[PDB]
């Protein structure tokens, strides 16, 4: 009591093997880095209280892990909170409180510029019956087959950058995809990596955010809400966008 | 107990003046019209139990009332819930709970195309020393004071789109504006009905969204959160927004 101090707060980060800039493993404390950890740190130190904390990998380093395991990680009291790219989904709202999103994200299509006649967009590549790129562990596989009606065989789950360019390279005869279905922020990289090859064909056809995932009535999710939104109006968000975010490559 | 049935929702609804598709007043039952209403309804439908309420008209019927004070309204438990065009701001995070956003929003610049060499956004018009113009009681009125330090007798309130027409026509040195600063929903609006005499200059310079704001822990804040991103995965959002709001004119 008077002898024994606070438990730290048990942060889950998801461990990323793709688009390492938006959330990864450090070599040195705090043991994560990245776009999402600086949001986080920059919205604890406007709380007028101290947060204690730890930062836990979540994921085997092979693959990109569950986002949906990982938010289920919190409702089981395994984490604290849930921080890292945790796109807000109906299913996932149902037992944590999310954060207001801290950034705006949505699925776009990816294509061949090639390709582009054929593969215009999300229906023509629904009614198209040809294999649909997705990352390991995204929402966006179970958001194919419930909304959108795709024969789950059709969804490919590639593993990194080197597969993304590779399965689109490849085309859907040879091994490889149609397209990838992906959330905006992911493909913005690609295409600044991808030497002009590829773009998204039609309208974003989805709109959510990314947030930090707390547990049901947890005060910190409140106070960690207004700190976003401070961060925000001040302009302190686009600053640590620019920070770790370029979309500027060689042929553009 | 036995006899004595539960109370309805008290439902504050902004009496809006100008842009009156997002919410007003109807002269029909539930006594309240517009997009952000259907929204609200669609969201209720889907939530697994009854929600009793009933839509109270907040303002005097000839401004646009202050949103602070109809947020203030739910924190002084005078509202259940405020339903409407309600921006996400850090003051009104701190004592209510806000749904997740059904519309992003964000404040833009808008001025005569004649004038787009002057001012051609937000930081051109903070040095410029001109008069800006706002709409009644919106939380932009705060936000240029305090995060762009204008000198609060810089800012005009505007009544209705005759005002806001009048004010960017006749200009900033006769007895006008030299811009509006709006949200970029109303201001989409304006610009349809406005001869394309006008235009947004430079970047969106803010970003949130609108969402209903419920008391602090409130159960149907998070159900309701639920059911705006199943709305929005199924694809009603943009339904509905296509029957309130069609963005095309005459000069376009
Ligand atoms: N942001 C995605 C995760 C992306 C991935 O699968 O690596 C989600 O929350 O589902
Ligand atoms: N959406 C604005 C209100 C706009 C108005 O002033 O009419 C707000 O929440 O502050």
């Amino acid at each position: 009591g008077s002898a024994m101090g606070s438990k730290p707060l048990r942060i889950g980060v998801p461990n990323r093997v793709s688009y390492t800039d938006y959330v990864s493993k450090d070599k040195n404390p705090p043991g994560v880095r990245g776009y999402c950890i600086d949001v986080f740190e920059a919205a604890i130190e406007l709380l007028p209280y101290p947060v204690p904390r730890t930062y836990i990998l979540y994921g085997d380093g092979k693959r990109n892990p569950s986002y949906d395991n990982l938010v289920n990680e919190v409702v089981a009291d395994n984490f604290d909170v849930a921080v890292g790219d945790i796109t807000i989904v109906t299913n996932r709202t149902r037992y944590v409180d999310f954060t207001q999103p801290f950034i705006e994200s949505g699925l776009v299509v990816v294509a061949p510029v090639k390709e582009a006649g054929t593969i215009e967009g999300i229906d023509s590549l629904v009614t198209s019956n040809e294999p649909i790129g997705v990352q390991d562990g995204t929402f966006a596989r179970n958001y194919l087959i419930n909304e959108l009606n795709i024969l789950p065989s059709r969804i490919v789950p590639l593993k990194d950058e080197e597969q993304y360019l590779s399965a689109l390279q490849r085309g859907p005869n040879a091994g490889g995809v149609a397209a990838i279905v992906d959330e905006l922020p992911y493909i913005e990289v690609l295409l600044t990596n991808s030497n002009c090859k590829f773009r998204t064909v039609g309208q974003e056809f989805t709109r959510t955010g990314w947030g930090f995932a707390f547990q049901r009535d947890s005060p910190l999710a409140v106070d960690m809400s207004t700190a976003i939104l401070q961060l925000s109006e001040e302009g302190e968000l686009e600053k640590i966008h620019r920070k770790w975010l370029n979309y500027k490559h060689e042929c553009s």
